[PDB]
């Protein structure tokens, strides 16, 4: 049949395409004289799959959406401690204020502001690092993220750089106050190059997936980021992605975004999906208009929200047999502490010393209960995923506690 | 046997207890002199059970931590419209600003500071409520999501009222802004009584649940709030919670909490767990000491945070077989979004017109392909313990595209 999704995806376009409100950045031409009757999304799934409509093929600069991305690269290159004393994780306006950097010593907000975008990218490889060791690692972490080798419009770079004034200014007082080492103009200069990194919607959506699953791509299934990092940038793109209005915007969108002034949206919403929206006009603050509304109705219509209770919980308990003398427990799907503390109420509800659960969401749990002594229990994890290592050891601890109780546990896992 | 988190709680009772640092809220007597040498913490999940240790079965003042469930009671009495009219969204300091009030059209900036906790009371019933209606509203929202009737501490009530002009201060600057209607002694009388609402921390931890579910009562299941208002409320807390904090505290513990004067620490983390701790010394911003200390230990050995990709997803599909004419998938735990839109996958993998799979978290969305034609698919739920109307919709629609292929569908669906 035919997914419905991508079907759903086309109305959205078509809906919010029936106007174009706002306008192109203006302060270079590259950008002011793009085309502006151009839109485009796409929802990249942890599974794999990417559902899209409208001009989700179409490349732009990711412009300011490269800030998550080049933050997972520094902190993966120097380590937290190296890159914390260099960037904070207080949400703030665009708008520079000096007291901010003698504020908390001396170092800009968040990595989502132009200053801490620049201490990010100083960062980059390493103290001793060259300008193209950094700029090489930027577009390295974004196109590994993408799935493709990504380029750099060099045209929008050199139109950026004549007007580089502001960033100069930032990168000058950066280094005033110790964050930044090198030079000003070296330092813009990556940080423009990396603005000028060419991506398309969907490039984003599947970038934003990779995020979404803690650092493993959806299309291969390798790990690309430490789960660690991931969630760190992903929390900074919730608390300072959209400056200043981030708090209405956890409340009512509830998905962790950042947009780009070339007209791209990036999406992360943890668990489910990668978002990659694409509209070139502007509101009054500088986000993609469509872009952002786009997001809104998506959050809206599919009911999603980073504070959503989707989680496997009980569920991780496929169900729990008892023969006759033995106990057999079967496991299931991405176990972590909420399901593992599942697993742990299975073990425990045995003596070895329904509408409730279906009213929650207990899954197979209550089956403990349930179910001549029990001198044998069977921990089969053929259908569970993974597991992360909080859920390994709550539930070798759980073995062990079972064998305390003078109960033979045999453990089938066959990978 | 016995349950392993207990016995993690006692440890870090003991641990975190090793020290006092700080001082208890100084400003009254009560709070001035009572009991340093106490601390507990409680951790009670969606399906109904509660983990606990060191003193949480003590009683001591909400405080602030009352200020989430007001704000759900308020949503809940008069809507949206009415209550985002008088207050905001937007993460601030405890320091009032009058600019902030001339500000997006006259508001307090959100429910979590004290000038907007003021104007979420005087929303609590209705426009014609008396006072006695909002303070047992306050006190009926706290002991529903408690799961017991909860006393007001009368004496503390009257210490705080003799040193009550700041908050006298804040509700006539928020009578002179339209804010409030009714008089300033009224509405922070009612607010301080509400502070003074007893709780322990047991009950911190149920009430926590509650939101972390979506509004359902984790010991019985009773929906007590919509989904949408808890959704919000925990919003807010992550976003608020901590005041100017509250980037850092979403990037290093990612769990929504909010703690009051007398020592108590409520937390909410959506899916996974409802925290309750208290600690009466608090740190030199006012918050429990121990109590923020003991969020942050939970966070990073449980590896719990908001940012977790802990979400059912492909382990929606809990089989597909194929007999030999029909297919028979059967689905699973909690479905929204993420778990309907694998379903979708499951059947459009399927011809009516491994690895991968473990390494991100599809289930049993791969036994779709792998799955003579098809004449029949039977939708077995029997499985499933509930399924929001996002996904209600989508799998409507998924079975509607079946039959379009001229397949025949069964939806076993016992309850």
């Amino acid at each position: 049949m035919r997914h419905p999704i991508p079907d759903y995806l086309a109305s959205l376009v078509t809906e919010l395409g029936a106007v174009n409100p706002g306008e192109t950045a203006q302060y270079i031409p590259v950008l002011a004289e793009a085309d502006p009757d151009r839109f485009g999304i796409a929802l990249a799934t942890p599974t794999g799959r990417l559902h899209c409509a409208g001009d989700a093929d179409v490349e732009f600069t990711i412009q300011s959406a490269s800030k998550p991305f080049t933050y997972a690269a520094a902190l993966v290159d120097r380590g937290f401690a190296a890159v914390d004393r260099q960037v904070g994780l207080n949400p703030s306006g665009e708008a520079f204020n000096e007291l901010s950097l003698e504020a908390e010593s001396h170092r800009p907000d968040n990595a989502m502001i132009n200053a801490g975008a620049l201490a990010v990218h100083q960062l980059l490889v390493g103290p001793e690092a060259s300008r193209k060791e950094r700029l090489d690692r930027a577009v390295e972490i974004m196109s590994l993220l993408a799935g493709r080798r990504l380029s750099v419009d060099w045209e929008t770079y050199e139109s950026e750089m004549a007007v580089s004034d502001r960033n100069l200014s930032l990168a000058h007082m950066l280094r005033s106050y110790g964050v930044l080492q090198d030079s000003a103009e070296e330092i813009v200069a990556g940080y423009v190059a990396q603005c000028a990194v060419l991506v398309t919607v969907k490039d984003l959506a599947v970038m934003g997936a990779c995020l979404a699953t803690g650092g493993i791509h959806p299309m291969t299934g390798e790990r690309m980021l430490p789960s660690i990092v991931a969630r760190r940038v992903v929390s900074v793109m919730t608390s300072s992605g959209m400056y200043d209005a981030a708090g209405q915007w956890l409340a009512d969108v509830g998905i962790p975004a950042k947009s780009g002034v070339a007209g791209g949206v990036l999406g992360a919403l943890p668990g489910r999906v990668g978002i990659g929206v694409f509209s070139p006009r502007l509101d009054e603050v500088g986000n993609s208009a469509r872009g952002v509304l786009a997001c809104r109705r998506l959050s809206e219509d599919f009911r999603l929200h980073l504070m959503d209770g989707d989680s496997l919980g009980g569920t991780a308990v496929r169900f729990v047999e008892r023969e006759g003398d033995r106990v057999f427990l079967h496991l299931q799907g991405v176990i972590r502490f909420g399901g593992a503390e599942a697993v742990l109420d299975a073990l425990t509800d045995l003596r070895t010393g329904a509408a409730l659960s279906a009213a929650t969401g207990g899954g197979a749990v209550h089956e403990a209960a349930a179910a001549g002594p029990i001198r044998t229990v069977v921990l089969n994890l053929a259908r569970v995923d993974r597991i992360d290592d909080v859920g390994r050891r709550l539930i070798a601890e759980g073995v062990r506690r079972l064998q305390a109780d003078g109960v033979r546990v045999e453990v089938e896992d066959p990978e």
